[PDB]
């Protein structure tokens, strides 16, 4: 989802010049000009800009003012038309331009810009020139003006005659078929491919690849079986019903789209065509294709290699995808071995059975055994596949019963066959379940790592038990909230913008409720909620100390907290209050009268003196606000005095009770007089 | 554990507005005002706070001075009582207020603050204006006032007539049964939910999940056991028992709480029963319920998903889990290998053997084969079931001896059934003894990479035999001690408080046995610890060079050493000994006179010179006492001169064996004497 507004503009001009003007701004400015409006002017793209879109900067003593005023009425009334004026240069040449005046729309097809399209009608008019060196000279810089028709795009015309109307209609023309064509209309709209090309995501296309799939797997498990075991007329029913599906699926990988290295996507029909018939397409049709060549379908699953990097990244899908594929192994290779065992009990021309095969033997086991009359059959086909997959399960989950098991020559070459594949199969279903294991015990594993390292750390030092609880308390209070996420981690993937809206969102708390933040500019905001911490505190785990320098005024958006000076409560600070020091007034740090321990499980929002002291330095306007709606709810710089009600009690009943001392104590009272 | 006073008494409160007093600070300052006390008064919150909680600032010519010694006597005696006072606003306008104060008690039972209850009786006594533009006007004023009871609260009042003294006791019995429940006591007491209501991780709770796991084990060995194998009156008594106590999980189970991810605890029943209805307890009680069905109490394990993930975390417990699953799967598709077995040597109405099966190759093995008389029994049930669960964990552990092995048909395709099931728990046996072994080697073979890329750098840059060997003595020392800690990130997990008190509990081996830190405050001591450095030094490892820059001066906490200046000891340091640079006097870096070798094993407590001045020149009352109480055992600035006897000896035996030189020497030793 893009505004590819000016590279459609470039794609279908072909070297035409524009600018673009508001719709909705007085005068028009220029908001664009292309470069070669730039080579045509003869100015920059600073100097144009901010300009009037009916080029107002071009006019001149021999400029007529009823084209300009039927230019401005153009402009007035947002309609489409077309105008041959001389209009100035930049070194003041009349130049006869060509203008091409269009309204864009916008999604709410409300008309937004102006884009006006240039050309040169410089020799189809005449030559005029207040001053020249001749007329032929004038005739020189007439033709080189009128360029980009006459000596590119008009150049059938030249050798005829009669060709100024021809040229005149050639060059409109490429602009009014351009008028249908180019209506950009300034959307942020999805990129679309023609039609009858379908997307590669879609979710028609991914639920055929789907059913592809799952009749991939079906052609897989029956095409083996039936080549091998030599098997109704249903069954071609829907032979014929699967290759019509593929031969669609022929069709669609020849119309779908494709990702690329470069290309993220990919538009087009012949460079589809030219990716397919390299790699896919040779290979899909030598698929869906005299018995014994069947097995070629077997090359239908190649197409599985696409779902390939659909499915490689995750885990659990490569070993759903690797338990399928031992399965379907043990299928190939259960068939490889019956046909072994057909082979190898026939394979004599006197119609011997040799005493010893795997298909004899299994016989000779279950009952019902060769005999001739002809020569009789023995087991059941369908009791011989369920033996003969039976047998190469065993070959490959390494069990190995030895009920079935081989006994001639081929059967043994074909039994180290199976070991050696069954080996490395059951070896990468093992490495993908290890994988799953540690990708999945990973994140729980490292948490439980810091958590040992921690305890061994509070073991170590011989920190006290209260203090250490509370610290354990705390990370597995910690862990449990934040799930193991890094928000500062979290914070530094995004870029900038990201990062500034995600912050202004989770200080949304802040910036809600609080009556100095209700004039904050949206900047303001960003540059605020940047620099802003969101604190969680237990209870009982207290913020401020008694003497801590307070740089860093804090709102409490969730729970309360109490304010401890001397023993006793002084305040108690609840949802959305403040408290701190007020920075930008007192301009200097100093220590924190009282501790302010937390009475809940509480949420901070700090921010520390001196970025917010930058933040209301570049903001000079929301500083003053700041000041003047920011009331702190508790100032922890000043000291509260008061006194106690017991010890006032206690000091009346010692009143109802009731010079050498002076000299070394009536000088400190002087001193505190001077206080 | 928590202190959630403000929110006790906002849930029972119901818009009532209130404010807190000290009920141990003479004039009894206000501690907390709720936002409705700010609507009603019509003050911020910060110029109510430090004010009398009488509301001394509300007193005023009309208001009754003997209703004011009433409520200063009951601030006094420290009982509950309410009054009817008329008091100001911030606009002066007269209101008849109904306080009700309340002492709050503490855990000791301690009077600590005066909760006092607001309303407005002001449309209930009368109206009287000093100034108004109308009668009218003033019962419009006093309407608008006493809103938040006749408006919200007495709404059943107004339509009835005599509602004076009903509203009066309606909104004084809202508080008078409050002055029961909201008995807040401001504890930092555990939260609770309501009696029979269990708790999530209480220790009978956690001993009741256990013995219910393994009374799931107990069923999901024995129930296809008996369903499997046909077999006293005891074990329907203990099938009965066992339903009793899942039936008393099921209430168990209702009457519990619950974790879920944004509410950490549930206390409300409902909310426990509705979150039980949908997964828990429908599966539930299909397990706790025609012999046929008795499969389905299987469903018992799974209550075992709830202890899933009290132990997925832990490796070695997802090792007991995963082989306790395997061995419970073996029992299992032994019991389905033994109902294979028992279908197929009697799947004839013909009574034949058909001389094939597991069970008839099992009997004809061990001996006493079937036989017929009816058809007489082979091998005994006991029997049946060793070797069937032998079969499976042959089959479960990819061993496969062959003894017991499948030769029909079902038998078969139960035989690749259980080895593709077997291959996969073997997998994920096999991954999780990888997990866990990785996760248990990783802390170990770090430090070995970190071992060995020493050695390599220090074999690569061809460090000489004896500085490498010392290098790599300090690095296997060190990890020996720290047990491979990173403090400083063990102090990063930390919050500031934490990290504080971790670092001042690390440093007390300083600050409880300086003098000079014997008066820190408790914010200095925390500023200090944070940036004390501990650390430890080998023997013969030196500290200080000669000429080295002083700019940290060091306690030595444990160990002692020597200070060598030119080859002689001038100063041992103990235990408790301060040595460096006075920095706070010095205002300049110097170099160092002499070498400070380490004697034993010792521990310092070094700061840097910068920091100790930041705190110094922050905690300005406590530096003038640093200055006086630190003595430095030795300045490493200043030169100390000696002669040593050796030389004085030599010199003396030189002293009694013993103008063109001099004017490019007495120069010289003029400048020394401008020195």
């Amino acid at each position: 989802a893009q505004n590819t507004f000016l590279e459609n503009i470039v794609r279908r001009s072909n070297d035409t010049n524009f600018v673009l003007g508001n719709a909705q701004i007085v005068d028009w400015p220029i908001v664009y000009s292309n470069d070669g409006f730039c080579k045509l002017s003869g100015y920059h793209r600073a100097e144009v800009m901010q300009k009037s879109s009916a080029c107002s900067f071009m006019y001149g003593e021999l400029t007529d003012k009823d084209t300009v005023e039927k230019v401005r009425q153009t402009f007035e009334n947002y309609e489409m038309n077309s105008f041959e004026i001389l209009m100035y240069k930049k070194n003041r040449t009349p130049v006869w331009f060509f203008v091409k005046i269009a309204p864009i729309r916008n999604e709410q097809d409300k008309v937004v810009l102006f884009l006006c399209t240039f050309s040169d009608i410089t020799a189809f008019k005449q030559p005029i020139e207040d001053d020249s060196c001749k007329g032929w000279g004038k005739f020189a810089r007439l033709t080189r003006a009128l360029t980009s028709s006459r000596g590119v795009l008009q150049q059938l015309a030249p050798s005829v005659q009669k060709g100024e109307n021809v040229h005149k209609h050639s060059r409109l023309a490429e602009v009014l078929q351009l008028g249908s064509d180019i209506l950009p209309q300034y959307k942020q709209e999805a990129p679309k491919t023609p039609p009858h090309i379908i997307l590669h995501y879609c979710v028609f296309k991914t639920t055929w690849d789907w059913i592809i799939l799952i009749l991939t797997f079906y052609t897989a498990i029956l095409v083996p079986y039936n080549v091998s075991f030599k098997t109704n007329v249903a069954w071609l029913v829907v032979d014929s019903i699967v290759d019509v599906i593929f031969l669609v699926d022929i069709v669609l990988n020849f119309h779908t789209t494709f990702v690329g290295p470069a290309g993220e996507v990919i538009s087009d029909p012949k460079l589809i065509r030219m990716n397919y018939l390299k790699t896919w397409f040779v290979i899909d049709l030598l698929s869906c294709l005299f018995s014994s060549l069947k097995v070629v379908r077997l090359l239908r699953l190649g197409r599985v290699a696409r779902k390939l990097d659909h499915y490689i990244e995750y885990g659990a899908a490569v070993l759903v995808l690797l338990v399928c594929v031992f399965g379907l192994a043990a299928h190939w290779m259960a068939c490889i071995w019956y046909s072994i065992g057909d082979y190898e009990i026939f394979d004599e021309d006197t119609k011997t059975i040799r005493n010893n095969s795997w298909l004899y033997q299994l016989a000779l086991d279950i009952g019902t055994p060769y005999q001739f009359n002809k020569w009789e059959g023995g087991p059941s086909k369908n009791s011989v596949y369920i033996s003969s997959l039976y047998f190469t399960m065993t070959s490959l989950t390494s069990v190995g019963f030895g009920n079935i098991a081989p006994s001639t020559d081929i059967e043994k070459i074909f039994a180290v066959a199976i070991m050696m594949i069954g080996s490395l199969l059951y070896a990468t279903i093992f490495g993908n379940v290890t994988t799953i294991f540690q990708q999945m015990y990973a994140n729980t594993n490292r948490y439980h790592e810091m958590l040992n390292s921690v305890r061994d750390f509070l073991k170590l030092y011989q920190v006290p038990k209260g203090l250490s609880e509370r610290v354990m308390d705390y990370i597995v209070s910690t862990w449990s909230m934040s799930r193991g996420i890094d928000t500062e981690k979290v914070l530094q993937i995004c870029p900038k913008d990201m990062r500034a809206d995600i912050c202004v969102h989770l200080n949304r708390k802040v910036f809600k409720e609080h009556p100095a933040f209700r004039l904050a500019s949206d900047g303001c905001l960003r540059a605020l909620a940047m620099e802003f911490q969101t604190v969680h505190c237990a209870p009982g785990d207290l913020i401020y100390h008694a003497g801590e320098s307070v740089d860093s005024l804090c709102f409490v958006v969730s729970g309360s907290l109490e304010v401890i000076q001397d023993d006793e409560v002084v305040a108690i600070l609840g949802k959305g209050d403040v408290f701190g020091d007020v920075f930008w007034k007192e301009a200097t740090l100093a220590q924190s009268c009282a501790n302010v321990r937390a009475l809940t499980y509480c949420d901070l929002h700090v921010i520390k003196r001196d970025a917010l002291q930058k933040v209301l330095e570049f903001y000079t306007a929301f500083s003053h606000s700041f000041s003047r709606n920011l009331i702190l709810t508790y100032n922890l710089r000043k000291r509260i005095v008061f006194r106690k009600i017991s010890d006032v009690k206690r000091e009346e009943e010692e009143r109802m009770k009731r010079l050498p001392p002076d000299h070394p104590v009536r000088r400190l009272f002087q001193r505190f007089r001077q206080q």
